[PDB]
């Protein structure tokens, strides 16, 4: 019954479960040196008979021969069952391509999370009442200092697709892209900065991708005052929902366009797409000039028609 | 309810077993008070039992009385032995420790004095409760109190310790729980940390037996470092137990083989292979000792060495 | 030489500036109640923020030849050690850790020297339980009033102890210098095996009185 | 004659500066919104943190004839006077207590006089429960606008009463000064008893009206 007990109070497991392990053995080791000592049992059956003792079962196989073997045995049980039960109670409370990481909870990365719904995302951050918005979400939550390296690990950040970085400072944003190369120097960061000043200290500890949004946004509002055609622009290509989307689309191996220039290729009227750039590992050529041959590995940007993408992707294969 | 309803209620049950089993079986309390306990534990060993339609009756009866009565007793047992842990785990009273260690006030020089400090009984004195998590983390025993008050330095049990370190907010808390420690024990040794350069023959005058100034070690190490950074890369690499070699102290015992040698005439480097930077007698220390220095039963000689070295020292100042 | 820029005003930037004197010192840090503890200690004051790069121009940090970075929190001297490296890419950075932490990531940064007085006080506090000898040596050999001093005295090219073994000279018999470590470039080597050979570039980390130094400064010249 | 040097800005530091008027106080604290406090009162402000020697310096504690420490805790009043005992060694001190246990603390550390007014508020608390007539004797013979004044007369060399007891002497019915106490050095004996024998030099605390005190001093003139 004491089961129940322990039901009706859960409200008690406030103590470390060190405290609780070491108190019962201590209980055992009385149990069944008595057998071994009092009863005169061997120390298989003394301990065999201490559990079943401790546990309240009794079968009788072995039972208390003199009055002292009852009054030991007394005890035995009186003490021990209730202890048996608190460790039990313990153990049943415990017992019942890649990921990407999160490092902090702001509007970017809520954003960010709408479109990782496919995908494994672990989210750290040391504030408790996000916890809730993030499994919303349909995202793990990970409570911790994500500057701290003890931390960033328990969020497998070694072995991650890419760790997104978003904090509430750029000298907290860089504290922790630090710690990040700190676990492995491969992985990629995409980072965020709150001041435009800060962007090449941000490339400077190791992120590989930093976007400044109120950069993009006060470029914007400046644009719109005459007439609002760019910031219309930005706000739909990115829209997965848009007619028109921004796509990227690579050049294989021994391709029909490999060594065509851009006007001998003449894509936009084929195909139907619109060349606004081809990156070429880390860089980007936007409106590239007329003496540019294309090669095996170059990465083209372009805005089409969905009907129209799946041409461009049939016509550059080898 | 009180407590009293419930241990009375607990007490008539076995009052009323022990009893009836007498009267009905005719059997001897001994049985008769271990057999109630043998149902209440619903274990059944297989002795004793009624063998009687008033026995039988009885001992359902019983039963049901005795378990009532037992798991409420129990339960409450229980609540007061987390309750008591509870409070230990706040921190209360210290128990005795001969050799423990009181460190009065948690920071960042402090806590790196507890990863050290592994195995002994630490108690860690602080006024905040919010630090009550970090501290059982490493290993130590946390008193919720302010050190600054003779009657809560008590409660940490300065009186039994072996060393007191007090690392505080200020070096004006510094000097107030020196000079209270000072009172409650005065051959205990303190271990204090000075803030200011103006404060370190103030900490001594007050009771410290060593007074460590980090901001004054730190200052003098990054005028050093500005040309070449060795000085400073020599202090920090002998301190750490993960390095090669290791600063150790070796005292001399008594009846040795270099009681009464000079220096010059030892050659404890040529032998052992251990740098000798320093000797030291009692409470002061000579730094490169001169080649006429005489030893004496009761130095303790510092220095360098690797860990296959130090014992080759020993056995050569043994007696 | 040329001038020295701190970052930053603490309790262990007010104890640097008794050992630069003689040199030139510009003092970057908030106005409130810096400016008169600065210009009473024989330094510069220049009123900004030391992360930001604009105000670490005003400083003259690209022109220096050692920067030293205590801030107040191990974030900020990190946000500062990154702007520095954008000035001046090959200036000397002596930080200053607050948590043993972040000891690995302001090498990453880019600091020369990292000093970290907690980890030092903290590991001089628990071996001064028994006896504090490990204590009162560190606190010694740093002060320029005490009669023994820690020098480094560079090994020459072309000199009389170039390629000589450690065990061929013993410079502490005929010296009276005890040769503590042995540093080669960025490397130091604690207490250095018998079968260790001098080079050109060596410099000799060692322990003796001003008379004991300089013989050992004509014991290796040639 | 000389001024008085008052550490630390507090209410029982405003309270002291209604009655000296008149004299020189130069006030030390840390605080700077507190410059137009103190100077409407006739105090000069002396920016500085009181538990700093060398900002004990500025406000001159070496000519004064007091020193007033009252500050924002028992560590820095006690840090405080010892670091006026450094300076001058013969000053003095007059200190406020919070706790009780600190009074032999604050005296041991050099201060002269030490009021703890958390006592005194605490033990006229618990005596008003019943009647309040206690309280109301503390607070009367302390008010410059009273009736009566507590006041202090000392017996010059070469006086009428000295070898006098203080039965055959009766005070109380010549002069009408109520004699509550006779200091003798650093002691008080509140109450003296009749076989106690006047002595040169020797204050005779006592209340009365100040028609009665100027009848006092010529009762005990020479």
């Amino acid at each position: 019954v004491i089961e129940i007990i322990r039901k009706h109070l859960p409200r008690v497991l406030k103590v470390p479960a060190t405290r609780i392990l070491l108190l019962v053995l201590a209980v055992i080791i009385y149990g069944t040196a008595g057998f071994h000592f009092i009863e005169g049992e061997s120390w298989t059956v003394s301990l065999y008979w201490t559990f079943v003792t401790i546990a309240t079962v009794g079968y009788g196989d072995y039972s208390p021969s003199t009055p002292l073997g009852m009054y030991f045995t007394v005890t035995l049980i009186v003490l021990g069952i209730g202890t048996f039960a608190v460790a039990v109670e313990r153990l049943l409370e415990f017992l019942i391509s890649r990921h990407v990481v999160i490092c902090g909870w702001s509007e970017s990365t809520l954003e960010c999370l709408r479109e990782l719904r496919g995908s494994e995302v672990f989210v750290l951050a040391e504030d408790e009442n996000v916890r809730k918005k993030v499994l919303r979400s349909g995202a793990n939550f990970v409570h911790g200092d994500p500057t701290r390296v003890s931390d960033l690990e328990k969020a497998n950040v070694r072995g991650a697709r890419a760790v997104i970085v978003d904090l509430e400072s750029d000298s907290e944003t860089i504290h922790c892209i630090l710690g990040i190369r700190k676990i492995d120097e491969s992985v990629r960061i995409i980072a965020e900065a709150e001041r435009y000043e800060n962007i090449e200290q941000l490339r400077m500890a190791g992120a590989d991708q930093v976007i400044s949004p109120f950069v993009i946004s006060g470029r914007l509002m400046s644009r719109s005052i005459d007439d609002g055609y760019e910031a219309m622009f930005v706000q739909d290509v990115l829209a997965e929902e848009s007619t028109r989307r921004m796509v990227e689309v690579p050049i294989p191996e021994g391709s029909k366009l490999e060594g065509v220039s851009v006007l001998d290729a003449d894509i936009h009227d084929v195909t139907g797409v619109i060349i606004i750039g081809v990156g070429r590992g880390d860089e980007l050529i936007i409106d590239p000039p007329r003496d540019y041959s294309f090669r095996a590995g170059d990465i083209i940007l372009g805005i089409g028609k969905p009907e129209e993408i799946e041409r461009l992707k049939n016509y550059i294969s080898a």
